[PDB]
């Protein structure tokens, strides 16, 4: 079973200006093969799916708490696109829109017109192509070291895929989530390649990194080094998977020091709201009455 | 942010021997279009890119908490199917498994091969028909009565598959996992339909049951509701969704009875471990080395 | 525009019992790459993509008349599949069926479960392997000779899959169904490539049949064309399309005797009424509440 | 069966320029999800695949009548379509166009290249992202409840989309398509809901509209509701589907004028041909020999 | 079994630009519906599937040769498509990328962002909308006529294809390619056309050139037919495939002149290397340790 | 460019009778995710995208030459396909076969109708679900270390459903195919490993073998090990990719002899003709006729 906390995984700035082509390339790090959906849902699939839960706990826990983590992650960049979409940022009501000046004229040119047609100008479940993620994209054979050495490169392809799109925009909100992602993704090739040298010998955080660029040239990625960031894998769980120091210990590939285990979700941040975007019809088109019936239900003596 | 629990929602039975055809048809309520899957991801998503989370927040903590209770859904599925596929159930180490001898022979004949092919006996983000399920699945407009509509339309959808697939399958284990999710399906529903009629004044819950067939006709679902699980809206939240029950309240559509809000999960049952299949290489081909692995890591531990 | 007749294009038999895999097969002929919606939404599009629809008259008329006549296509093939999936054909109320007994079981084994599950034991947009029909079955060059080129290929492509599930299938329904569909597609290829040999001076019709066997082998085709129906092209149309026998002229390919245009459709047969199926809950699990309200409506006619 | 009339349902406006971008962002409404063809095959296959055809009549003639009024529809997007990709609108022959000239230049940099490489300039079975048309889009459970509930959501669902492919052109074929058919996808939600009101009575017009703006408040919208169209459900049938008036009649959601049924489809207009576009090669490169090949055909004696 | 040659086809331009949108329609050519992965694979399978082949052999000889020669068309697209993407061509080693510059900020507006996110601003298996090859492209029905018909619409629908996207892009690259293409793909339909007509009698090189337009009209196939290379029919096989000359032979549909069977391969050209490009880490983001560590695997004795 | 050889790269044996359910799961190894499509389709783009193709000539060399023998792999895995799928294996001519009794009834209720529908009882492109290949199965980023650290993975995944899919088959065609693509899939994750070993450090083939299972457990594989195959890198190529030895050098994972290049292709086996389905139609119904105008070909030879 899982629970829910109200915060985004980190603080994000506040956007500054709608860009939907940007929004468009940050979909492939969510709806694409090597988007969060595909992290989650293989680390998701692989936790229901394993054999040994006990006689093999350490990994478990370790695939099943890392999945957890992936949950946050679609969260925030799910947050990501919907700031670079959103027209009035935590505004609740806007007015003057009228359908028949186009207010959506903007969007006839942009790469993706489906978050403004299919989507309320919202993130939707695809990636860069307007492709929608498909459960092809998630690999659960039930061997584990098979498994393992999927999800290590998985995390090494996730990150080329968030390095290349850091590089197509210079969006402040795009940066600090990739480069708060670098980091994460980081700590959990690393946690992959130390689970396979505990079952095979094989050195695998010794290729780390790839591709051969460190987490260090990316300045929003070394702000959260410079925090500690890198060494931290949270357990997301209030009581279970306690055993992940089994394999979550000794050096870290970025720097060489020690690793830890962190009992509990880091702080976050708020989550994000849009506001009102009167030519999506978005929460509605003109939402005054359902502000008033929402005020209303609070007004009670039951 | 999301926490993990390691624990089903409800405790399953033991089935006697594998079923790969029951676990192909219960697929449907995992990866098919009216699974667990797109509402989970339904919810989520929606929960993502909601507009007016504070203006709205009865409606947002209703979606955001229900998507939570969703993520438990894929794993009371996903348990059920990989119930339905393994060979040895709970037992660590099976030995005397010769590949040469077609161990696998019956699964040449069997409707979703791919369960022994590309999973190791286990279950895939896939349908009835092997379809992997796909983010085309999910709707989200942006516009909360569109949304919410759609949403009322999805659980009596999902019901009606639910209702189908008991009615192929014997066994206890998909009998169990169904009648509850039936019970748990009408909260949902019932729920969307007293959002709807909060917002709309159209009385959206005098449509129920669709089909028009009480849930009291299902053994296990009339024993879930004995318990009174139909009343139940779970919070499933540390801290937040505190405001659920100002549409949370009123009649129950089963039985007329006053709703709650329930603080915190359920206890619900034990996770479900496969065990070892052998010809499957899953955990591993012979698991002892591995698990002897495991046993030292513990022995190293600080 | 287009209007409706309540007729099937044929009479079709009525089943002895159920045939699931005789539905599942006869879906290619449906849904699948060569089935009956793409020769339908083929000559369908093409003809709203039709330049020079006056300079080119003759042809555009045997296009958008031959589109027309798949509609009613698709309605066979469909009502034949409907057939064989029917538990109880014109039979308004069952009584006595108990979910809890697993009254579907049989279907846990068949090859197509979602014609169970997400179909109410009905038809579905698909082929003989669940594959979902895709707008790219469809070929719209806008070049008129490519097209024709295109189309003469498609009927006998549809042609030899309709004499491979023929082959498949023993129930009079289907056997019906594609005598009299081979005729009809024996008509298409004929007029296509009549067309072509207008234009280009190559004598397509030389080619046929593709496959080389005749249709006078099926016993069912053989009946149709003894009725004259290779002959036939209909207007299906009030008062346009008035040119089709500029092209639809000479000899038939079958037999070498003159082929002719008829004024309007065929008088047909009723249209097919699957009945009660109460484990799937349609038209409702126990309808005669609603036949009810519907008897009333006619009660308080005007 | 089905018959066909060369006109489309209105008659569209002269389009003055090519819009490929308009083009691309229109297809959504005709082979994206809750475009025309998804209504059309939705309420298609539901007519086909109704269970009490005479025991439930009046809906019976409700869904099989408007899947024939959709048909028009794919056709009129389509035209529409058409409209905007057409170089030479109504011209049977254009001279000069130089293949190494690059005269197709401009399309290398449109978001749909597709309409100029698989098209000839014209429409796809496609939506706004390129997607083809699928048949997943399709719901046909066979529970007539279920089905309506699901149409009356496909309805407003199909309303969004055009209120924002509307907010996003201004081109006068695309918005006079568009008034028209908000104005017929009114009666179609309005229809639904009083087939769900009869049958359940819940008062599910009363939602309307979704979302919440009047379609007279979009100019193009009005123009056709000043002319009564908001309150016709025409009768696509010579002879068939004569119940209609059991379910659609009483109070307009629009103004709460009295609704009719008008036997017959409307006059209609003229159908729309894009010309010559010698380097699409549409209908030919140079086209005179196949126009003189036609010329021909009528001079005969025979 | 197959052998290698590294060389192209024929040799291509040095590029002078990169060219995003170019590439991203010459990606029709490669993996779209009509692209030479299409043709590639069709034949293939065909000559795998095929049946006689002693009793059939000139006809077998045909189609595994001709499978054989596509392959090195997807090379030379493959190649095309990789020089427009190429920054630096042919150069090893670039200095001075910084991925904080935002060094691939342009790709964030081009049509096809996978290119640059997915590849490493190289070629993809997929068409013009980004949509990847599917196997549903090829045609094996295993019926010889059949098949050749099918092979004949497939050749010409895909000339069809590199004629428009000549028309789209004036890069000499591109239009060197297609200008060759455009000759093998003569040669290939008058192939297919010879051999159905020594099958059936029917003269279907009769029917060339679709569309109606000659390259010799194109100057960079007229540069091919120059040298002969319309003639020519490759046999791509050191001792196999001898009969070819027992269809291909007689006139060509080009000129009217003589056709001949070349035993072996042409010459052919240099393949092609994009370089270094660093914001794509591709070879490495820094390759000089890479090309140190091959540059000793040399300098050995052993 | 590419060149072909009329020989399989071993003998297969003949099957006792047709098999379609076996047939239908071997359909994974060539066009599921992890079949020999996918192994062909990553290496020969990857060969064509390669940055640095002489600075980093002996890796170029290595996937440029597996590639290669890919293509041999697909062919050995249609032809045990088509082995199982033949009526009448090496048999020109049958007689009697009358498509009114159903000569393909057992076609109805096997798992892969499609094979008998759109294939002519042949291969099709697809996997052991009726799946289509897709070119997303394909990864191609540019960065050799990422690409081979995914194609050691690919090998290991590939042999792991090879080995499923052997304990689902005791048909000795398919036995010995994956007998022998086993050994050969070791070589390629063995020179993959080697490749990454000497870019990374890291000991890749000390990982081997995935799963923890010797090919010397199964019985062809250990017959073609013990003929010496697990050494084998065969140069595929007349003149090109000398290099090989570079990388394929030092011990074997399987025993730990030295490894060695082998100067072009094995000498193989006979390719494998099904002969005449007349319910097929494949090649014809009755294929006298053609095998008499093949014959009268030669009789005109030159
Ligand atoms: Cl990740
Ligand atoms: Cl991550
Ligand atoms: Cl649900
Ligand atoms: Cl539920
Ligand atoms: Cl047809
Ligand atoms: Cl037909
Ligand atoms: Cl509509
Ligand atoms: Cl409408
Ligand atoms: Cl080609
Ligand atoms: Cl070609
Ligand atoms: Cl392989
Ligand atoms: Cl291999
Ligand atoms: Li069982
Ligand atoms: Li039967
Ligand atoms: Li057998
Ligand atoms: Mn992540
Ligand atoms: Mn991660
Ligand atoms: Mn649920
Ligand atoms: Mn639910
Ligand atoms: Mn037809
Ligand atoms: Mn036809
Ligand atoms: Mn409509
Ligand atoms: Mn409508
Ligand atoms: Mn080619
Ligand atoms: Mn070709
Ligand atoms: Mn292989
Ligand atoms: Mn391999």
């Amino acid at each position: 079973m899982f629970l829910r906390i109200d915060r985004l995984q980190i603080e994000l700035p506040m956007p500054k200006e709608q860009d939907p082509n940007a929004a468009a390339a940050v979909q492939a790090l969510l709806g694409g093969r090597f988007g969060e959906m595909s992290t989650l849902m293989n680390y998701m699939y692989q936790s229901f799916n394993f054999r040994g839960k006990k006689a093999l706990k350490p990994y478990y826990d370790l695939i099943a708490n890392i999945a957890t983590e992936e949950l946050g992650h679609i969260e925030l960049v799910a947050a990501t696109i919907n700031s670079l979409l959103a027209k009035n940022p935590g505004k609740d009501l806007e007015e003057g829109v009228d359908p028949a000046s186009t207010p959506l004229g903007f969007a006839k040119d942009v790469r993706n017109a489906a978050h403004f047609i299919a989507g309320g100008a919202n993130s939707l479940v695809m990636g860069a192509m307007g492709e929608h993620w498909n459960g092809e994209y998630v690999f659960t054979s039930g061997n584990l070291i098979l498994d393992l050495l999927h999800n290590f490169f998985l995390e090494v392809a996730a990150r080329t895929h968030k390095l290349r799109v850091y590089e197509m925009t210079d969006n402040p909100v795009a940066r600090e989530m990739i480069g708060y992602l670098l980091v994460r993704g980081g700590v959990h090739a690393a946690a992959y390649g130390k689970a396979l040298e505990s079952l095979t010998g094989v050195e695998m955080t010794k290729m780390l990194p790839i591709p051969k660029i460190d987490n260090s040239k990316i300045p929003e990625a070394k702000k959260y080094m410079d925090l500690g960031f890198h060494r931290n894998l949270y357990r997301f769980s209030p009581e279970d998977y306690r055993d992940l120091g089994l394999i979550w210990k000794g050096a870290s590939p970025e720097d060489g020091t020690e690793v830890v285990v962190v009992d509990g979700p880091p702080t976050g941040g708020p989550v994000f709201d849009a506001g009102h975007d009167a030519a999506e019809f978005a929460p509605e088109f003109h939402p005054g009455e359902l502000y008033e019936i929402a005020k209303k239900l609070y007004e009670k003596a039951k």
